[PDB]
């Protein structure tokens, strides 16, 4: 038989890093 | 018999924004 | 017949940096 279709998307990645200090 | 499994899916989307920085 | 779907893709990249902290 032919290959199966691609898998579904992975999970979201994690949160980005914190922002810089305030002014 | 059945074909082999498909390839891994696409990457998940980017994560959420990080937190605010400190004051 | 076709094979099974592949596994889920990898996790996405990290989200963007947070915003600047308070004044």
């Amino acid at each position: 038989g032919p290959p199966g279709p691609p898998g579904p998307p992975g999970p979201p990645g994690p949160p980005g890093p914190p922002g810089p200090p305030g002014p």
